[PDB]
DNA sequence: ATTATGACGCT
DNA sequence: AGCGTCAT
């Protein structure tokens, strides 16, 4: 009773941008803007690889993941846009320093932790209690929500005269003389995140979507709930109706291995399903960590903090040599370490320049042909100078005895992959 | 030939 | 440290 934590002692949000790097051509190519497009990157095997995708084209069923000539299939009149390539490589610039335009924007509301290029997760709290006290008791009206969706109302017709119809069910039944309701207290973050997503598309141009909730996977969860150019609140009371029908795998964390081991072992489908296991009983099968935090999280409850970082731990550059492009000699790895370390020291020096900090190891990737993983071998060594010919070398005195070709000159077995990354920054 | 990233966990 | 998992 009065001893069970409700984990709703935050308030936390997780913002989206929609198709990202599509958004970001489509700014630059006015002829783009709201018509069927995708980012792709390459162009000679079949047409290039889709790796974003807008929502008009999504809804002739092109993904990412999808080959241009295949996407080209499903929608004829589909148009793409390139990714940059600089020393044979796809080069990502554009889109980093247009995700830096999307989180300073956010860190004005609150702090942030970034978690991919383009999402970010928001630590409300401290925000919601400061309005909430300049609000003085006053009632939230529904125009302080214009693309709020409140997830699992309304309940006991537009598209958005539902979304307004379920607003006006949870606005009709807040409490707002107490300060701390975390029901009005969820509802002030999405005023909040209002504010947030306007001032983004004011000062870039570009959408988002949004997740409001009381941790961090609810809110990841939420902002999927409706896109795009729309947020959701889910509520701690929300939590049983919507788990009880939810995949597992669509929880994050759950989407893969861990996730098909829980479906498997317990035989169970949904989130709300796994209510009907003692804490023990979960530990017993995944683990003390993972037990626990399934325990709670099938709950509604999380801990996991929002962490202050907003810059990337770390700074790499790869590239993919598949089928017969694989590097077969001496030469040819040498020259894309080169092409990879020149990126790299390129972006390093850029990053040391903006951000006071310098990258102190060097990671070393490579994956040889036939083999299982997405890495053959990892090794690091230090990384004293922002010098690319130097990485390169180091990283090809790191790799030398991958090389079971006792002929001088070439490589074998080829190799399929290569990655370099910087990592441990200290203060400069 | 589902590419180029990036964070975090395990031992 | 090096490898594996999960995700964008
Ligand atoms: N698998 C993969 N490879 C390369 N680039 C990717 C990949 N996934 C995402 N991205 C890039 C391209 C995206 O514009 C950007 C953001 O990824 P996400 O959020 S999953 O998808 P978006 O393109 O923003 O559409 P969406 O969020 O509106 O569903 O990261
Ligand atoms: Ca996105
Ligand atoms: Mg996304
Ligand atoms: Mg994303």
């Amino acid at each position: 009773g009065p001893h069970m934590a409700t984990g709703q002692d935050r308030v936390v949000a997780l913002v989206d941008m929609d198709c990202f790097f599509v958004q970001v051509e489509q700014r630059q190519n006015p002829h783009l803007r709201n018509k069927p497009c995708a980012v792709v990157q390459y162009k000679s095997w079949k047409g290039g690889g889709i790796i974003a995708v807008s929502y008009e084209a999504r809804a002739f069923g092109v993904t990412r993941s999808m080959w241009a000539d295949d996407a080209k299939k499903l929608c004829p009149d589909l148009l793409l846009a390139q990714v940059r390539e600089s020393r044979g490589k796809a080069n990502l610039t554009k889109y980093r320093e247009a995700s830096v335009e999307v989180m300073e924007i956010m860190s004005r509301f609150a702090v942030i932790e970034r978690a991919s290029i383009d999402e970010a997760y928001v630590d409300l709290t401290s925000a919601v209690q400061e309005r909430l006290q300049k609000l003085q008791g006053q009632p939230i009206s529904a125009d302080l929500l214009p693309s709020t969706y409140i997830e699992g109302l309304p309940q006991g017709v537009q598209k958005e005269g539902m979304r307004k119809q379920g607003l006006f069910q949870w606005l009709d039944s807040l409490q707002i003389d107490n300060l701390t309701s975390p029901d009005l207290q969820l509802t002030v973050g999405a005023v909040i995140v209002e504010e947030m997503r306007a001032a983004i598309e004011r000062e870039t141009g570009f959408q988002c979507s949004a997740g409001i909730s009381h941790n961090k996977v609810l809110a990841k969860l939420a902002c999927g709930l409706n896109k795009p150019n729309r947020q959701t609140l889910v509520s701690h009371g929300s939590v049983p109706q919507l788990f009880s029908q939810m995949p597992i795998r669509k929880i994050r964390s759950l989407g893969g291995k861990l996730g098909a081991s829980v479906i498997e072992i317990l035989g169970i489908e949904y989130m709300g399903e796994l209510t009907q296991f003692t804490e023990s009983q979960l530990q017993s099968h995944f683990g003390e960590k993972n037990g626990s935090w399934l325990y709670a999280m099938c709950r509604g409850i999380e801990h996991d903090p929002v962490k202050p970082r907003q810059l990337p731990k770390t700074i790499g550059c790869s590239k993919n040599f598949p089928g017969k492009t694989a590097l077969a000699t001496r030469e040819q790895v040498q020259w894309w370490l080169l092409q990879l370390a020149q990126e790299l020291e390129e972006r390093l020096t850029k990053d040391r320049n903006d951000n006071d900090r310098v990258a102190t190891q060097l990671v070393v990737s490579i994956r040889v042909q036939g083999d299982k993983r997405l890495s053959s071998l990892r090794r690091c060594c230090a990384l004293t100078r922002y010098d690319a010919h130097k990485m390169s070398h180091d990283a090809f005195t790191v790799i030398k005895n991958c090389n079971t070709s006792g002929i001088q000159t070439e490589w074998s077995p080829p190799l399929t992959m290569l990655f370099l990354c910087a990592t441990k920054f200290s203060a400069s």
